[PDB]
């Protein structure tokens, strides 16, 4: 198994292309009321999900609903690609703010593995150039994690690592 | 700052090429006692200066001294290179078995970094192949070390970050 612990007040900040498991990770290890995703946001604002002007009012939305759970001290996971700094930015500011320990939990899986998935995928898709960009961008932020605020950065390498995962919230 | 947790009952395992700052940093941030390195054990067994002759047996007396702590659930810090898995494995056996959470402090320095301050040094010097070795062997490490069983891996990217370390230890 791979132990990671993490506070039992953290905010878990999921990071990793569309199709690398966010979702499914976070179904299997927290809470459905833990997570919060940026479909579930960009939900709250259109029904119409192909709508790309919502977007900034639901990374506006998905930051403050955080806010307000860590406030009321909730371990919080943000189910969403999370591969742009911009992204993780407001993310890390708000578990400080809160006291919270920001975790970062890198889903390092090959492009190839989330396209064949993304491709399988029944739910909703993406297209191949999406998973293509997150997986460089993935790539690109896990040596900056930690300087960016992170204070547990968990780097997960292949799918059976994922697998082998177990929390502690030991503190 | 850069905040490190480290658990009260931790080994913490600095990994670094020779002129990283390891011993200097060990210094600064940790109790003489609970630091054990490679030299002074060396050093029990000969008054030669990195008397290379003696290095099994150095690294016997290290692996007993930190068992010996770990033992009296006493909090050590292994200031050796480390840059090697079987260096690392025999540490990290050895904290399991004395039920300690292995931390791994890695000084990811850029080669040039650590070959100056190796000229300036008054104590002791490496030729400079020596260092070149040290910082692959290092760098090849990071990846691994969370899989290899290090509970918490704490990777130090410069000198500035290095200096900005604050360990909290949550006991
Ligand atoms: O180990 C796994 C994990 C996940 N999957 C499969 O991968 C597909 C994608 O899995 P998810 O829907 O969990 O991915 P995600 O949250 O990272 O994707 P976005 O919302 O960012 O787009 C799903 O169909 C899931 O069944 C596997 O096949 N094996
Ligand atoms: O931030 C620093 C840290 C250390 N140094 C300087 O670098 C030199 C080496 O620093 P150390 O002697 O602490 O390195 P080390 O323990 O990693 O090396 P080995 O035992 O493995 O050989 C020392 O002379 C120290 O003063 C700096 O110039 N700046
Ligand atoms: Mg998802
Ligand atoms: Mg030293
Ligand atoms: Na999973």
């Amino acid at each position: 198994s791979m132990k990671l612990t993490i506070p039992e007040l953290s905010l878990v900040v999921l990071i990793g292309s569309s199709g690398s498991g966010k979702s499914t990770f976070a179904k299997k290890h927290f809470k459905p009321t833990e997570v919060i995703s940026s479909d579930f946001c960009r939900g709250l604002m259109s029904d119409d999900e192909n709508d790309q002007t919502v977007t900034g009012a639901a990374f506006d939305v998905l930051h403050y609903i955080v806010s307000k759970r860590l406030q009321l001290g909730k371990l919080t996971v943000v189910d969403a690609t999370n591969v742009q700094e911009s992204a993780r930015k407001p993310l890390i500011e708000i578990a400080k703010d809160y006291h919270c320990f920001p975790v970062a939990v890198v889903f390092n899986l090959p492009e190839k593995v989330c396209q064949e998935r993304n491709k399988n995928r029944t739910d909703r898709q993406v297209e191949e150039y999406v998973i293509r960009k997150h997986t460089q961008q993935m790539k690109k932020s896990i040596k900056g994690l930690q300087r960016e605020g992170f204070r547990y950065v968990y780097i997960l390498n292949s799918p059976e690592e994922v697998e082998e995962v177990v929390f502690e919230r030991q503190p």
